[PDB]
């Protein structure tokens, strides 16, 4: 019932657009939104995060998450890895990547949504979530070594599942960081589950 | 060791603005990043809420209330947890309550609400509390819960099981094109993984 009429470019950077976006209501009335979107989706959606789940014997499951300086922010965030998916690689690969780049570690897939909005009433941005186990009493992954690329700088952070979303408000309280909506999801989840 | 040295305007709409950040990097060299702003930010803790509702009913399995909307930004329908900006002067809570209200006819009661955190921070600056909210559907309030929605704003609510959420969602995309919003997705993720 509800569509869109046109889409009008207000300003075009080199990474993200606004457009103002016309479309018809359900009671037959135009209407406008200001829409952000980026520059370069090719792609079933724009990006990829990974849910790792670090599986360890005779230690607790972690959650492996990553911190860095997130200029938007004007601040650092705690977020699951994640990143941009290349033209003609597919989620589960760009999350098997992203995820060595970033933390280290040498993962398994164990499943990928489809893609999902990141911020609807804002972008058309879209990722895939894909969850990832990672063996860590493998080799591969005893000395994780991470692939930063020319500039990036990630600090990696694990936080036992069983009682992530406390030790998320405890890092939001004594560190001044910013937890990702995602993350933060996820960690109520935990706690609401049964 | 990073922060924000300039941001500067390149473009600002009535709702949304984009920017040239100027930022430090950890080596001491000058980097640039386009970041995108809502203009509608004033003193709140947060751009917007999202609602957890947690429906609650004697004889009954948990629901989660979501709700379905056409965002122009992607082009179309969206499956969300109710959500809405917070307005100047207003608690998160209050602003919470509010809008699962508007959304979904439901009155519920606070249960928590997290620290701010953040949307897309790759991205933009924007930021919700998320706030988990009970729903008695006992109460004779909650019986025909009626949407009160404002001028030219068309919700649809969707209550789905807690127990089976992802398998019902995963229904819900396999059957209309519809997109399901990250956070809501990573939530039923996590209590599949729980
Ligand atoms: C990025 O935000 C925008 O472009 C505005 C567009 C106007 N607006 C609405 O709520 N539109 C109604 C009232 C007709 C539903 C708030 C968001
Ligand atoms: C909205 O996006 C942007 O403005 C770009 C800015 C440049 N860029 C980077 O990855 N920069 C590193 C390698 C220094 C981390 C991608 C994101
Ligand atoms: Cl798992
Ligand atoms: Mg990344
Ligand atoms: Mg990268
Ligand atoms: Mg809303
Ligand atoms: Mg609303």
């Amino acid at each position: 019932k509800q569509y869109i009429i046109s889409e009008e470019l207000i300003s075009e950077g080199k990474w993200v657009k606004l457009e103002k976006t016309t479309y018809m209501d359900p009671t037959g009335k135009t209407r406008t939104w200001e829409s952000v979107k980026r520059t370069t989706r090719k792609q079933t959606a724009d990006g990829v995060a990974v849910i790792p789940v670090l599986q360890r014997t005779l230690h607790y499951e972690c959650i492996v998450l990553v911190k860095q300086f997130r200029p938007p922010m004007g601040g650092y965030c705690i977020e699951f890895p994640a990143g941009l998916i290349d033209d003609g690689e597919t989620p589960e690969a760009a999350a098997l990547r992203e995820l060595e780049e970033e933390t280290g570690y040498k993962g398994d897939i164990a499943e990928c949504s489809p893609a999902v909005c990141m911020d609807p009433g804002l972008s058309n941005c879209t990722i895939h979530i894909v969850t990832v186990t990672i063996n860590g009493d493998d080799a591969e992954n005893a000395r994780p070594k991470p692939k930063p690329g020319d500039g990036e700088f990630v600090e990696v952070i694990s936080l036992p599942k069983n009682d992530l979303l406390q030790r998320l408000d405890a890092l939001v309280a004594e560190e001044h960081l910013t937890v990702d909506a995602r993350v933060y999801s996820y960690a109520l989840a935990l706690k609401h589950a049964n």
